[PDB]
């Protein structure tokens, strides 16, 4: 319009208008027609822009279940290297070097975890109100504590780093990078400066708890939750307790002196020193986005003070028993478990195929294989001992490294005073009758919209009795099989436990 | 790291998957557990991709209730113009110029309607089973008729081409561009090949209907909805229903032949031609695509014939009448109208400020200006004349050259045999207490956020008695008001009415 | 308005269009004024310097 190029001034002067609204705090757009407010609450003048979601993950071996699992051949691969290098001590089995070096990994976890709470603190920008408030929320820690205590937080995690460097595993397997890289850092969902953080917490860890001549098990240490005001002698207390029966046992001694001797002191995993000037700053990672958005929760752990009508001894343990499987390292989890007692119909419609959609139009290999990290189908139901199945557990076909249990989604509220709230989710949501599950689910689906790469949603209604397939924009997809990604996971897994 | 360099054969292997899965069929995405067949509805097996969504826009003057509007303005400059540039009769007005000129600008978007009908039919792609019979189905004709009286339809094109080419509009008058723009094109919603098409069907067009002594006055033409099997024969009755009172009519021969010497054939508006070898193409164009996301819809039309308990003569007319407001062209419409007399609750959640949503960061005028062409807030609830008020009114505060009424989508259906489906909707949707309301407008919500810049949308619901902010995906957004919004539209009309001096 | 008048925006766009209000858009008014152009062309009419945020 050669309008537009005569009268630039007018067009300026009836063009101004302010944008970038500094996200984290309550917008009310007003009334369009002054006289609407009759009708109170039939008309929406709150906006609320979420801005962080964490995802829940877990640190798996990846569904062993006989000696020709991955773990297994890592197992046997390793406690070979190990050996015979070794001149010495022989008292310990491939499956007890691998229960140690997954203890090594879970504390690596913890401390990747506790550096991040130290280093979000520091974070403050005019433009995003959540900084850093709602991640410390989401992270589960008290900011005022963390405030108040930033130099007893900094000690404790270089002595956390300190004294996780008296053990020693080894630093060619790329687990303990792939879980330290995920559990250590902030993502955006786009480059801009207004963008949405992406989150990895822990839900659990792996202490180590030997007891009893019949093998080790690594029993569910739990983690804290958003929501919670935990503290740094909460945070000493769990690495104690993780710590606990690690320290002062003489066979753990005697694998840390053998993969020492193995592998030399500079070939070992260190945990890298952190001060006052270090600072974390969030970034822009595809990969991550890709296989954030193929991510399927898979329920809450299932630990021994859980009670489930009819399933019984079904915790997330990883046993391993010489006389039981041949020795092998045995670990098959039961999904499904969301932390009552009852259905939960909601996980009926993760029953279906996956739907694994892709940006762009050439996936190559690799890119297709970071994709599909978290993803997870169940396969089968799990058999319920005796005539009552108040809850239902599905067997998975096999699983990554890593498993989803929940989402935890940070954002204004939209009463007054509009603080953060707590939102925690499967992939699946179950809105019952209600005045108000309705609304709730639509403020729930619109912030979701606005994180880009958001895992796929499956509504579910309890009035209907009728699930909804994936609630995203598909852009690139197929179809995925329960055996195709056993491959993945398969290929994905041995990879991982590589020397 | 080093394991994937060392068996790269097996990890191809393991990652050969079919993907570019065409759009326009019903997909099943099968069972993973084979149990899950006793849980009969529980279980999303089904997987269906919208593929087009028509706009059905409707062409205004831009808000006239007196002399001092721009359309009056504008009308007063181009008759100023074309007497002082001739020498000859002088037997009509500025507002009769006016008229004629919104009426050719009625013909011309006719034209590209059914030029558009004629060329969507020879698009074919392995992609998308969307082309051609969905877009024909969204634009309201029969793919059948159309593909069996092929030759018949590129003559009834071709004459009705010949036959508005006789009179004369200026070229020079941005209106005429801006609507074949719109007109004559498919969209997509990105630029890849399985995109989503959007498209702009005129909802209502402006037959003349010149009669008595008290000046003229455009009533409203009606246009096939979809899911309307139209045929020739309909279009044809259409095009002479518009142009019975225009073909052959003297006084319309010397406003065109004025408007000739006016603006020589250079300077005039031509419409191209359109036979066997006009091939059209979907294009992606980012300007359209943000003001289609920052379009509101206005509701369905308002017809002499559509009853309105409490508000009586509130028809969609064009009136120009000597005695009354001085002569000037009066055109006020109000919205809110759905089609039926009841209170359609939906569009109480239009009473909050409208957000306009755009890409980037940093944003110029033009693209400021350009992205809210269609958008439009309702101002003050016209008052009901009588005590019974059973529909509700809401007057605008000044909307631009063009109104959205309805959104159509047009999609596969879930069930045997997988036909498309019509989905006429406005910005606001409404659900009452139903078992099937809630999981259709789930599938509703998941087909809109397949297209990428959607309108947003304003959902409520009937047992909440509450409706819901825009259920869009906010980039980089600002609260606009309704003075600004005025501003704006005053500006876009001045802008659009355009005359060279 | 006299001095010491704390008139506003909204008082001077009420005395233009008073002023203005039988002036504009009217159809002998534009006769008289193409009459005046064709008499005194467009070089040698009388025309209003515009002003913006850079006029001192």
């Amino acid at each position: 319009v050669a309008w537009y190029a005569r009268y630039p001034h007018i067009l300026e002067e009836a063009t101004r208008l302010p944008f970038a609204y500094p996200i984290g705090q309550y917008y009310d757009t007003g009334y369009s027609v002054a006289s609407a407010t009759e009708w109170s609450k039939y008309v929406d003048t709150s906006l609320t822009i979420p801005g962080v979601m964490c995802v829940n993950f877990t640190p798996t071996p990846g569904e062993s279940y006989n000696k020709n699992s991955p773990i297994n051949i890592a197992a046997q691969n390793v406690y070979t290297y190990v050996r015979h290098m070794n001149s010495g001590h022989a008292n310990y089995e491939q499956a007890d070097l691998m229960m140690y070096l997954l203890a090594m990994d879970s504390l690596y976890i913890f401390h990747s975890y506790v550096r991040k709470i130290l280093a979000i603190s520091k974070l403050y920008t005019p433009v995003n109100k959540y900084f850093p408030r709602a991640l410390l929320v989401a992270l589960g820690v008290d900011p005022e504590d963390v405030f108040a205590n930033q130099a007893q937080w900094e000690y404790f995690v270089n002595m956390v780093a300190y004294r996780a460097g008296a053990f020693a595993a080894p630093a060619s397997m790329t687990y303990y990078e792939r879980h330290a890289w995920m559990s250590n850092g902030l993502y955006v969902d786009q480059d801009v400066t207004r963008a949405q953080i992406y989150m990895f917490k822990p839900t659990m860890l792996w202490k180590y708890e030997n007891l009893g001549t019949t093998g080790t098990k690594l029993v569910p240490l739990m983690m804290p939750k958003a929501g919670d005001n935990r503290k740094l002698v909460d945070f000493q207390v769990l690495f104690n307790n993780l710590v606990s029966t690690m320290l002062g046992d003489e066979d753990f001694g005697i694998m840390s002196g053998d993969v020492f001797k193995a592998f030399g002191a500079d070939g070992l995993v260190k945990l890298l020193a952190v001060d006052s000037t270090t600072m974390t700053l969030p970034t822009y990672d595809p990969l991550i986005l890709a296989q954030i958005h193929s991510a399927r929760a898979v329920g809450a752990p299932i630990l021994e003070t859980s009670t489930l009508t009819g399933f019984p001894g079904r915790q997330w343990q990883i046993t391993q028993n010489p006389d039981v499987n041949n020795g092998a390292i045995i670990f098959h989890p039961s999904f499904g478990y969301d932390g009552q007692d009852h259905e939960e119909l909601s996980f009926r419609a993760m029953c279906s195929n996956m739907i694994l959609n892709l940006p762009g139009e050439a996936h190559s290999a690799e890119m297709i294989i970071e994709a599909t990290r978290l993803a997870t189908m169940f396969q089968v139901k799990a058999v319920p001992a005796g005539d009552t199945s108040k809850p239902v557990l599905y067997l998975p076909n096999g699983f990554g490294t890593e498993v989803v249990n929940d989402y935890t989604m940070i954002s204004v509220d939209k009463a007054t005073p509009h603080d953060l709230t707590i939102h925690t989710f499967f992939n699946n949501i179950l809105v019952p009758n209600a005045k108000e599950n309705y609304v709730a689910n639509l403020e729930l689906l619109n912030n979701i919209i606005q994180f880009d790469w958001a895992p796929q949603l499956y509504l579910t209604y309890g009035i209907a009795q009728e699930s909804f397939g994936p609630f995203a924009q598909l852009n690139d997809w197929t179809i995925l099989t329960g055996e195709t990604l056993a491959r993945m996971h398969e290929v994905c897994v041995t990879s991982m436990f590589d020397v």
